[PDB]
């Protein structure tokens, strides 16, 4: 299964040489446990939790679904299996749920503020090591959309790249044959001129990086009139305070890496009996 | 070495099928880049960064050391290697430095509030999946200390476990032979009676869970008089506000999972030329 | 190295428990070997071969480059290292070069018959197990272009997918929110009505699957008329005798799986001398 | 499963970050699919395909067996499972069956032209990277026999090895002590004098490399005369037009690498219906 | 689970390219086999055996438990599965049971000689490569106890380390903050003075290395009077002959690496029908 | 490198979460260490030790070679590198050397007793899990020879197999085509009749299992007269006391699994300065 190895590694780091408790547990037995919320938020991590339980021979009796909202004291999951295994898995289970839900929850807050159905919210490649796929998945559960998953997914030319590109148009024109047939090319721009030049060069997507709303609206209006098929993306420390403003700029999407890199754990715990 | 595989996997999830840019880069060449801070903070991730650079054939010309304070616009590292590789590693390098430094920085703030050289600040087993070792290492660079690293490091018995133990003293006495000779046993207690009882039962360490400063002080005073070599730990939603007051209870340590699960990325970026 | 693992596994399956010759070679010594052609074709596998020698401690004294033409008796590579190691890697080296060159060479012939700079030759996801990246790379060295690398690279919908779909336009308009921001959506069509239907649905790419030049040209002219930004791809048993004809249907690309699944080894061998 | 890892890796290289279709499929459901032929040939890959479906949770309702002949339009397999999973494994399934069957089919033709039960058809160590075991297995399903599986399986010495050797008889008499007790030693010979030399040296097998039938027959008659227990193998560009002739030289086996390195995919496809 | 990978690798080294017998087995079929002892001893390896059987699809009908005594001709296990698999697993199954039981048996003999329920018998970090966890587990089944499991479990300072420590007390005092909160520190001492000094410096455990019984007694008596909670361990070529005398010195434990490094295979075999 | 992964895993199990000492080492520095013998024996493990040192960045200044004899107090290796790394590697280095040398030494004792240059000493497939290749290598350094390395190396039909083989001759005759061309077939026999039947059936090798010397001589004499090309092997709890007797039986080789499964650690240690 696609994420099985991920769960194996998550567990392995916690068990190390082997759980010490099972060495002294006088008698193992079947038991039921509940994952309860101690804070409100939106649920994420279901796909991983279920794969983890199945892998460890733990039964998932009941569980709320990804994207579902919850309140403190709410029971999020009911699991049953060997007492020794419920304990060996406890932390790994909670940590992945609290982290995933943390991202989904923070993300849902940005979805509300953005308040739009025409403009999608996006993440970035700023993700914690080994957690890209995990965290991208978590953003989906917050109600937003994902940007590319890696460096093979699409071509994104930013400031650093552009400095070594004499004549963008020529570059983009002859880059197509060396890129996979289905690849889009995005160009990071920091001024109306740059974006305009990007569009004329043959950019599939143009990012309006660190630009005022006015500056962005100008570029969006220009795009609508001359390059109707170029997607526009706004980004650059966009906050909960300014996200709505940019939603009205005319851009197609808005990316904020904070959805992932400023997310924190939603409080939860596991209780027996 | 110990963390090479970690870096390989971190990089692998970003490269996927293969970096697209290197497919169109007309000509590769050696270049120098600098990792610059965009916020104030304490550096962390040095050990991982250097291994990452060495693995990819990138030279580390200069770098500040783990634990060093830095300010915005400060050059954290200077590296040199193939342009294509610098770009292929950039995000992986920045993500691990921003995450690790975020933890160290938040941690350094609790250390400040703690304001004590006798009491130790500790993390918890609440870490992000696959990042146990990474994050525990980050807490150290913040100036705090680590709690156990896993379920194999020490035995920690709490409510969940205790509910199934008839005679705690008997259990601990006969548990030593089935545990590695060097392991310590910690008992989580929610009352003075419980703490006192755990000490008599033979606990090496007692956790004063969710107790007031006064409550904790009473336990510490009892420990000092009757079980001088038993270690005391305070925990349970300790904040930057209450942390100092707890440092005066007489407890030996104070654990706060938030050091890791409430930490966020410190802002940085990489610049060429 | 992104392909380092690939090479370890290739070498491992041939050495098994361990090479038997090294068990009897009384004295090892530094030696030189040459990789010569016994056929003519285009070279491919340079990237993998160099990493292979690097890994095994063999020195690459000289080597022609990928894409370079060669003919019988040509010395393609000169290598030097321990005699035992040269024999242990011999077969692994030749097999990947002969297989890679085989694909590039067969690909270059289709490149000719195509004879065009306005039309791109594309491969397919029809590749040998565990050799995708290896074979897509081999095609490039043949002068052609690669199609997507996998199922994560882009969304390719065919009747199978749309079978249980009734409003293509709405279906795609919603897929966008759930697909990564940079992903293109291609639709396979076996009739004019389908292509025309796709373009109106909002497809980024339309495949003219198993259709006549007249049928293709019909779709092209239509595309040229109303949807100029919709790439068109022709495929379906395109042969080395009909590729040129389709290149004149006004299609942007022509994909042929045969480039990979019909390629065969190019005769080569290694001599000590 | 001995080949379980092989299948995980084959599937992994196609899914990459994750299949994009499952991201948009609003509702998954159980479905059935058929693997049909578009050509005729001998089936191969049964073993790998079953393990593949097992791994992915797809049910194999019906399937022809390895070695079984088939013709265009024949339904080779009937499978059932989640719609999303059938699409995710489709290509991986077909590629291995088409590639495996391709080798078995080409192998069966050489089996005919050979037309003999006293002579064995053998493959070579010339196989595609990472596919040795897979391709040797494929040859068997073609009706032929496998040669050694690797360099650990047996000792095969050629001029390259003996170049710096002056007493074959003593050299081999000593190799025995250093080789595993059960290993056979084969020697490649390009002249009568060499074969005659090998047999006297104590070789278990002699290869008649790139020699005429008359030359081969000379060595055979000699073998039949003094060394009846020395297997003889003929090889060296043996073609589908000269294989039968060599089979009459009194040789025990004829190896032809082309069985694998010249085989190509057999046209097949998958339909839902 | 925790040891599945271990069993996979154990099996993989025996199967290599693939079991030859299954290539000629005319027809496979279900069969029952018994693992029988050919010597007297204490059973060990149950946990590994069961995981091994489950992994390979073999049913465990019956089995004695770890720690149980057995005699020659005793049936240790009864299993059922495919004939081919039983043969493919036989050696792997027997090797791990004979090795593990050999350790448990030798261990049970030192336990007998020790003749005490207050003193613990311990192993060491002297284990065979890749078998640390396997062998530590085997010692337990012999009735003894385990020492630390690795270099991460506890801190052990001996001659090599001490030679570079100016002030031992200072070092230990300031080392606590840099070690996991739960770790114990053991000091290896070669004299009464050293032991006494280590106790004053703050050692959690003191090893009485290569000291006479009288010497060890003096240290134990000192510990009892001044450092009651410091743990004492005796070691250094302790034999079956001297072990009992040491158990009377007052020390808490006695470690002997020989339990593992001088253990040998207990004789067993597998029978069909 | 073929055994690199083996060493990585050996180290990994000892380091676990990470060496605790390096956490408190005030200052690292370069240092020299010596591996000294504390008991006489024959050296084995060189190949692994060197690969281990190179992997950990430790320099091997001096080292005796595999097969070389040593006496107590003798310095076997002189290594230099970071103090922290010499300590992290110490146990892994010693354990592999003491175990390998232990096997080589025990083996050399059997070589002497056998006292022959015409009869080779052999091992079996009775090896500790994960150590087959390691232990087979160790036997070579004792002065003996190896039997097959696994189940793919050769075909060995024993009692269990034979029970399901009606008509051996027919079986062996038609098994050749389904086995790799170079494979030998050995048959385990427990009586003159069985061996005779084995020879007539077409056995490449015949094992004289659990037979008296007389019984074996009879079979050897029969072999010399009728099947001069069949190799003979004696086995069945052959000891140091009876090995010489069997050497005079006329058999080609003698196998004793004890060379490996009854071997124990040769005492050694590491000293600084
Ligand atoms: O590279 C990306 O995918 C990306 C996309 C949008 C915004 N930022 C980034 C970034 O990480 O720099
Ligand atoms: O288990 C631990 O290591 C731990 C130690 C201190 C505080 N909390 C925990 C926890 O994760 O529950
Ligand atoms: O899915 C693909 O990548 C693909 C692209 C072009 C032609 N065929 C295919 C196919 O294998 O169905
Ligand atoms: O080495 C082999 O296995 C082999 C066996 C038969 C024919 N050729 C070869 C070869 O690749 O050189
Ligand atoms: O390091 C250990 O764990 C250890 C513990 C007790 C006795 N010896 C050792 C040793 O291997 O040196
Ligand atoms: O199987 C073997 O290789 C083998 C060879 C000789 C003696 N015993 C065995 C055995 O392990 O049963």
């Amino acid at each position: 299964m696609e994420i099985r190895t991920f769960l194996e590694r998550a567990l392995k780091e916690d068990l190390g040489h082997g759980d010490l408790f099972e060495r002294v547990l006088e008698k193992d037995f079947k038991a039921t446990a509940f994952v309860r919320a101690k804070q409100e938020g939106v649920f994420s991590g279901e796909k991983y939790a279920l794969e983890l339980l199945e892998m460890t021979g733990i039964e998932c009796v009941q569980t709320i679904k990804d994207k579902e909202r919850f309140k403190p004291k709410d029971a999020l999951m009911e699991i049953r299996g060997d007492f020794s295994m419920l304990l060996k898995v406890e932390r790994t289970l909670l940590n992945l749920l609290q982290h995933s839900s943390g991202i989904a929850t923070l993300t849902s807050r940005f979805v509300e503020a953005l308040n739009s159905h025409k403009v999608r919210l996006l993440d970035t490649r700023k993700t914690r090591p080994l957690l890209r796929i995990f965290e991208k998945y978590s953003v989906l559960n917050g109600g937003a959309s994902n940007h590319r998953l890696g460096l093979d997914d699409a071509l994104m030319l930013k400031d650093t790249h552009l400095r070594h590109v004499k004549d963008l148009k020529s570059f983009l024109t002859h880059a197509r044959k060396n890129l996979p047939f289905t690849a889009k090319i995005e160009i990071e721009c920091e001024s109306f001129e740059e974006a305009k030049n990007a569009m004329n060069a043959g950019a599939d997507i143009v990012m309006c990086d660190n630009l005022s709303v006015l500056e962005t609206k100008e570029i969006a209006a220009y795009r609508d009139a001359h390059y109707p098929f170029v997607l526009l993306e706004a980004s650059g420390n966009i906050s909960l305070e300014s996200i709505n403003a940019y939603a009205k700029s005319g851009v197609d999407a808005i990316s904020v890496g904070a959805l992932i890199h400023q997310a924190t754990f939603i409080d939860m715990h596991m209780k027996m009996a």
